[PDB]
């Protein structure tokens, strides 16, 4: 029972709760194939905000995630049904517009890790100097 | 011929460096284990330096990477002879104390990467700001 799973994001400065996330994508059924679609730099720029690294940089990274199966790069900023389709997907996972997704059966909620993020570990760095 | 691989480190903040590392020691030989040695916090600070992250989170974040069959955490911060033994090693990876290891056909060298760290990552942040 072979379930094709799609999970986009933008991926910037990969850290733990990137992982942690697309390891339950990945397991959302026994047997699954997990996509990873990553959003364009100008895309992402123009409707999130700043990106640090470039889309090769946060491919190359993903590439090495061991739940990761397969990688849209770049990938369409808004998921479309005709997106669906020409990937075969089942099901969209994503943290909590996706209105359609679950009225369709084809929303899986997955959540974020809080505290672990890249800039965190700069903060705790920094917090090595007395303010005086 | 599934051939055990050996490659140890501190894996602070991993970054894309450590996981090409990490998967040229995997892909030494068509069929591979490749076991990864995370050292302690104590050790690590007393000879090499400063650690951001714990064991638990260094060994976490290693734990997602493809790469990886196996995780010895906290590991030897000396590799011996009869570590090797205990593991049942063919090989350590790492990239270049190390004499005995070459003397006996069990080492096997690893190349780092440069200007990929993630401290090199907020100098990228940072430069986002004239310096007036």
């Amino acid at each position: 029972k072979n379930v094709v799973i799609y999970a986009d994001g933008v991926y910037d400065m990969l850290h733990l709760g990137h992982m942690k996330q697309l390891e339950q994508a990945k397991k959302l059924f026994e047997n699954t194939t997990l996509i990873v679609g990553v959003t364009s730099d100008n895309e992402t720029k123009l409707f999130k905000g700043q990106v640090v690294q470039t889309l090769e940089e946060r491919t190359e990274t993903l590439k090495h995630i061991r739940w990761v199966d397969e990688i849209i790069s770049p990938c369409p900023w808004v998921v479309t049904p005709e997106f669906l389709e020409k990937y075969k997907i089942d099901y969209v996972a994503h943290d909590d517009i996706y209105a359609w997704l679950k009225r369709a059966g084809k929303f899986k909620a997955t959540q974020r890790t809080e505290g672990v993020s890249t800039t965190d570990l700069i903060v705790r760095i920094l917090k090595n100097y007395e303010d005086y």
